[PDB]
């Protein structure tokens, strides 16, 4: 679909099996979710952004339903205060910014 | 035009007569660019992201030009480390997320 600006870009994302709303972020090199168990095995990393860093666990080759749009990444889980779907994602689904 | 995002989606960007390269930023409500004079008047501000919060400096009906595409709108000027284009004038430039 095509999504205008108005209004903050949430869509609906499936991963773990729960349903949550998620950002649609270009600005987001990475994608960072609300605390969350995931299967198995993580290392630690680091992301900053607008104040400074957060310590956040990486998760590889994870399933997230985007929208419809099925898609398998990395996935930050960490003390972010809105879950965001950053450009590792939104490639694989085949997004562009458009105008 | 369409961006794809492999890459940070940064565009040119022109404004007070000085030429910059900013950030598409779907995930910000705001425009934030980093420190700079800019016509006289100006009100405090705070922006939030991964990391907490920034003092900015709000500046309004301020003229931009992003990838040839004029715009007017408020301006924050701030600690931030990348100049960002949010929502307030993406929306101006007719900007859509396409998937
Ligand atoms: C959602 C976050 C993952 C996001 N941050 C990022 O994508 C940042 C650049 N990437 C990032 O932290 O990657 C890891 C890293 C680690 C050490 C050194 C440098 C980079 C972000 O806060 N994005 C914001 C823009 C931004 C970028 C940098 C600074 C401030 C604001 C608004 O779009
Ligand atoms: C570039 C910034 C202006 C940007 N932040 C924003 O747009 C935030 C939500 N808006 C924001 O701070 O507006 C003012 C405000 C003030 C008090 C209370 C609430 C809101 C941002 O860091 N954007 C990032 C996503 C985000 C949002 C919230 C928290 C963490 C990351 C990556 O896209």
């Amino acid at each position: 679909p095509q999504i205008t600006l108005w209004k903050r870009p949430l869509v609906t994302i499936k991963i773990g099996g729960q349903l949550k709303e998620a950002l649609l972020d270009t600005g987001a090199d990475d994608t960072v979710l609300e605390e969350m168990n995931l299967p198995g095995r993580w290392k630690p990393k680091m992301i900053g952004g607008i104040g400074g860093f957060i310590k956040v666990r990486q998760y590889d080759q994870i399933l997230i339903e985007i929208c419809g749009h099925k898609a398998i990444g990395t996935v930050l889980v960490g003390p972010t205060p809105v879950n965001i779907i950053g450009r590792n994602l939104l490639t694989q689904i085949g997004c562009t910014l458009n105008f």
